DNA sequence: TAATGACCACCAAT
DNA sequence: ATTGGTGGTCATT
DNA sequence: TAATGACCACCAATA
DNA sequence: ATTGGTGGTCATT
């Protein structure tokens, strides 16, 4: 999983850079980096923005992630 | 709102207390020692609360980024 | 004109 | 059977 | 257990 | 109309 030193130490196409649990960041080329959680509701597929980086910092991905993973354990 | 600050010198009660942050976000102190944070959010009507970590191991600016997450999810719908 | 939510595919490992 | 990683698309705000 | 999810009354503040 | 802030309870695990 992540560190903040292997974000800024990237570099094309949209591409995803995954930390874990679902949670990647997202670059695009304009350097758009927004984090995003994949995540599935009874089966479905579907994804939640989670902010821009580097506003929202890693570790701020990590905690709202939690706190999702939470609600979705209920159930 | 709630800074660390007033949460490290928060006084000791023989009942149960909350303190707010906001938008629904307290810390629930108990008697005994223990204080544990809580969302309080309603889904179509009905109120329920999410436990989201004992202080200090989640701080403040934790829980509050818990609350970021959830706030995005109940916003569906 | 972006970003977001809602998906697709295959696949490995729990 | 379900999630998470790699790598994408497309419609709705 | 002590902590959690659900959810009560009363009302003030958002929206 | 809906939430957020007081201040509580209750039954499971």
């Amino acid at each position: 999983s992540l560190t903040d030193a292997k974000i800024r130490t990237l570099k094309d196409k949209p591409f995803k850079v995954s930390d874990s649990h679902g949670l990647y960041l997202l670059v695009k080329p304009g350097g758009s980096r927004h984090w995003y959680l994949k995540y599935r509701i009874s089966g479905k597929e579907s994804r939640i923005a989670l902010g821009a980086y580097p506003a929202i910092s890693l570790s701020d991905a990590r905690q709202q992630r939690e706190g999702i993973r939470k609600m979705l354990a209920l159930n």
